DNA sequence: TTCGATTGGATTGTGCCGGAAGTGCTGGCTCGAA
DNA sequence: CGATTGGATTGTGCCGGAAGTGCTGGCTCG
């Protein structure tokens, strides 16, 4: 049975453990540097095996030694209370990286800690894992927002909207209007039929970009959709589903960029990243991609 | 709890009943004119509730009276032939079933499978009196399942991450719209440009899709698992108000320039039945193919 | 599509909304008296429809008006105390008035503690039929018992079956005689020394004190409670007719009337379809009496 | 991704491949000695990955070569009618052949035998394949008890899975139905009998129906394959996902119930290493006698190969 | 001897804890680094 | 000269035509 270690047992970590039990995906270690809290969350969550008809062990840990034998490692831990946080979190990535190198070098790694396109590269470098075995959360979450908003305007099933958002997670994310479909049909056909206007689409783009802030302004925090997105990625690996999912991955010349991680459609299968798909962007799209990657580079230079 | 009546309990009916219990979608009546056989199949299937943790009653019936109170009616009954003399026989069958739906469950959502489906669904529509948004025919979900699958195996992605539209009619004149294929939301043409798959291979896959039933029958098997799964995807989208976009046969009222006939097109299936009929903005060549499919449907409608 | 209203959008509410979308069970209104927060949680949760391939509307509300047309109402609101009767009574009065006015045909699940009192108060003030309102208790408590036993015997957790009756709280009645494993009496595993009588007693104590244990570990128990509640709600919404131990109005069972208590029930499409009275021996009956007496005692303090 | 080889692609095999795709459990090889048909079934079934959102390869095979690297092997192949005890040597022959291949090609596979009489055939395949006793079991109790559980649940109007029951000894007419061990929502059946929700006579009628179910279905011009396939997949899934379900299956007895060197139906725990526990029920005298009779019939047939 | 307390969190805040008030925080404590 | 442990509508080694809730004439393989 797979061993899944959640490095970070905060809000997103907790929902991830709950979903893993629901789906009977594997044993779970809820790790946190904070004492006792993850053991308490783990004890609560373990009882839900009964309701789920599952059998996943869910335990808490405050020791990185429990990374031993992990098949999947999901990193959410890090400071959130700004550029000033960058060296702090770098420190954490170094620490985690060391342990991965020593304890679970064959693990598949998903990084969530923000800014994710920086943090995922730092952990890649410090852990020594292969480029096909480490990715960052970005596109699956962002595009879930876009797909959902469009679906609500057009009154269709959310999953039947497809869309691509690339480059980076965060305010520089590249929303590609040209690549939106509904039930396989170009969005433009629905714009032509006046079911949705270009202005409404732009409003939805802005809302997609601003969604985390919208949720925080309402005195909540985004963790349910992020957790679900991360588990969709992990499951595609663990069950070798080969879903196309937009994640942050090492660029080796794609879009004209190297030595940097960026969001792009990827195929996630049993061996990890099995394909990196490079979209055939036009010049304005490429300029937006360049600006996203430039912001990632700028922040990386500040660690 | 929804009542689902399977009018026809052959091999497709057996798989549909199995899947309904797996998904705990509703009580099932397995109807057939053949005596005792559907009672036997229903008895076998009912025990699988234990393994599924479901609670769907599954019963067999040789009486149309059990259509009473049906929320969903799926019609697979009718004479078959391996892949025109059937048109009058199956017309008479649609008349009989229609009379019973009209009198026993006029509010049911109807899914027609009986071939040639684009003709038979209109005949049942006419003799049942149900509203145009409450009856559809199986076509696109099945055919596109083949297309999506074959492409996905050449590109090494999850089969459902391929999207495709096949329209017009269910049969040899099905319109396969190359322009509308995507993979993980990306136009297929980008994969052709990168030589991940060629134009010629896609042509070969179109031909294989059209001829898949024949391919399976030549291998001494009968296609019924994929058809059953497609039908249950449709029925579930209605029962759970999911509003999936699914290509099915529906009454055309001017779309693509045609009226008074049923044809395959993308539809939204929700709690009120067909909620939207989506007309694709086809170019001239695509429209010519659509025309040919609907013309074949018309040709056959003239032979009942 | 069913409409499910969560009256209370705290941490248990959040997990319930998450699970409802995962299972595509119905549209969800997350209500709370706290402004803006439930709209935020609802927004976050709504996006998970994509990942789940579901289509549930999830919205937030600070208005009881949105109870209108609810098929299921789950009440978790109320003041809490870490491991108030008049306060939460006033809340049950308010909510009850709105259910009576806006959704009198809803199926009601009460979680607000002490649950066996609060469920009766909401029953009285809402006017809903006795077969349409129950309290959370047994499904959660027995999930603890079943889990701990399964981990000592190394079997799938749900293959342990057990009944805990009477009340949800320290006076819960743990029926050792009714525990089975893969359908086999627990006593056979004790005879074979796969588990001891003493270990079973230690597990009973742990089950009773699990909320305290979780709080002592600096966490709040809300995942398993949310899952238990959704199992109950789902049994109603899909007419599954599961046997689930819940708090229900007693009308003579176990020698008691005019009070709610935990007993095995059948939950189906019409609500509580059967109330099953266990054939308890004298000792078990005395424990049941103690649980109910505590519920009555507290009911006198509203 | 696990490799599941279906040795036999008839009615039960077909439904098993359908369910494996529905549950995304693994790649499937539909083997049969009959040419072409399994390739056809596999082609049809493979398209259902789209509707199921799964990604299982489903292929057909007429060669035992494809047992290579199997993680799970499910054996339904064998004679069911004359080309009756006369079938026993024929099927023995088949078990010999399969066994050789398993030994050479997938000795680490988990094996589920369905070919009837299962309690005999499973031991023959055990002997000829050389796999460990914790890696091979026979279908029996999960199916038979699904019948008993279902009929009881319908009389009492509860969820079928909330009825628990144990049927032991052998899969066939000598199956041992244990009234003492029936519970409903975890409550002893006797409480429902005391409450006149169901009578002792009705329970006896249901026991008879449970024993007679296969015949009842055949008499109605059908054949049992949906519930058998579901039962088999429940067993296989408990192995593949390490669920550690308690499931009644046919397993090698080494003294339990007073028998050795024979397979019989008993509650087992199925986990990631195979049979993790064999649970011996503390049967009373009458129950143990019925168990004895079941095992005696298995031995009688085993003596005729 | 002084004085801050992990990348998390219940109702409130938030190193931990009890007592208190009641849609709701802080005064007193231990441990350990500087 | 009977035909793998399977099967569509029917039966059932295979295939094609025929009739129409529905089989068997003609063929070829070792
Ligand atoms: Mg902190
Ligand atoms: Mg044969």
């Amino acid at each position: 049975k797979p061993k899944i270690v959640l490095v970070g047992s905060g809000m997103i970590g907790g929902v991830m453990a709950t979903l893993i039990v629901q789906k009977n995906l594997g044993d779970v270690v809820m790790f946190d540097v904070v004492k006792n809290m993850p053991q308490g969350k783990a004890l609560d969550t373990s009882h839900s095996n009964v309701m789920a008809y599952s059998n996943c062990k869910v335990t808490g840990s405050n020791s990185y030694d429990d990374l031993k034998g992990a098949d999947v490692v999901i990193v959410t831990a890090g400071f959130t209370k700004r550029d000033d946080l960058l060296p702090l979190n770098n420190k954490i990535m170094i620490e985690i990286g060391g342990h991965i190198k020593n304890l679970c070098p064959n693990a598949f790694i998903i990084v969530v800690t923000n800014p994710v396109d920086v943090m995922v590269q730092l952990l890649f470098e410090h852990s020594g894992v292969p480029k096909n075995k480490i990715i960052g959360l970005g596109g699956v979450l962002d595009t879930s927002r876009l797909k959902y908003y469009i679906s609500q305007k057009l009154n269709v099933c959310p999953r039947d909207v497809n869309a691509l958002i690339v480059g980076a997670h965060g305010n520089k994310m590249v929303l590609l209007k040209r690549y939106i479909t509904v039930g396989g049909i170009p969005l433009q056909e629905f714009i032509n039929n006046k079911k949705i206007t270009d202005e409404e689409v732009e409003g939805i783009f802005d809302r997609t970009v601003n969604t985390a802030l919208e949720i925080v302004n309402l005195l909540a925090s985004p963790y349910v959709a992020p957790a679900a997105a991360i588990i969709e990625m992990a499951e595609s690996y663990l069950k070798d589903i080969k879903k196309v999912l937009v994640c942050s991955t090492l660029l080796e010349g794609q879009y004209g960029h190297s030595n940097i991680f960026g969001g792009t459609p990827l195929v996630i299968g049993g061996t990890g990243v099995e394909q990196v798909i490079e979209l055939q962007l036009n010049a304005e799209e490429k300029t937006k991609f360049d600006e996203a990657v430039a912001e990632t580079k700028r922040m990386k230079a500040l660690i």
